[PDB]
């Protein structure tokens, strides 16, 4: 499948694409404001994620640090990034269907639209000013708005027992972005698309 990743933010972001144990395509790239990066994702990819990283510094060899979403200090991400990260999540060609969603379960750093570029389903968006409205205890110094599990490490926020409810913190994310997962057991906002659809991820869509 083809993903076009577009930075509509006024600031540079470092896109990242990983399935947790391996890079997707190159795994990461600098996107200046307005730049587009087209990647190819193998059919059948299960549990892929795309996110933006902010305020990165990398050397010649592609090693460095980002203030949000850092994936072990590499430009080319092989593993998932450090919260807070707004997440575009997808599983492709799962019994004939693609499944896509946006998640705030690992916090929020950059607003995001995740839409098909082919027919047969709708896109999802989380474009509210979550960082500006972020509750004081969830604000990340590097920027962004952490989820409550990352901050407090309790069974309830992390849903470690498989039973957990919404919380004051999850309801904040849900109020600003109803179409994104706000906690592990949230009523799913997953979109079902035809198998082998193509997609565009737009940072700062508005």
């Amino acid at each position: 499948a083809t993903f076009e990743i577009v930075n509509r933010c006024s600031y540079t972001v470092w896109a990242a694409a990983s399935k947790g144990d391996a890079a997707l395509d190159a795994g990461g790239r600098q996107l200046n404001s307005g730049e587009s990066w087209t990647i190819n994702v193998e059919p059948g990819t299960k549990g892929g994620k795309i996110w933006a990283r902010t305020d990165c510094y990398f050397d010649d060899s592609g090693s460095g640090i980002c203030k949000t979403g850092d994936c072990g200090g590499l430009l080319r991400c092989k593993r998932f990034g450090r919260p807070p990260t707004t997440l575009a999540e997808f599983s492709l060609n799962q019994y004939g269907k693609d499944y896509i969603d946006i998640s705030n379960i690992k916090g929020f750093n950059v607003p995001m639209d995740f839409s098909p570029t082919t027919r047969g389903c709708r896109g999802v968006r989380c474009a509210a000013d979550i960082v500006g409205q972020c509750p004081a205890k969830l604000k990340a110094p590097g920027g962004g708005c952490n989820d409550a599990c990352t901050v407090f490490q309790t069974s309830e926020y992390c849903c470690t027992t498989g039973k957990c409810g919404p919380t004051e913190y999850s309801r904040f994310f849900k109020r600003l972005c109803p179409d994104a997962f706000s906690y592990v057991l949230d009523k799913p906002t997953t979109v079902t698309c035809p198998g082998s659809s193509n997609y565009r991820v737009t940072f700062c869509p508005t």
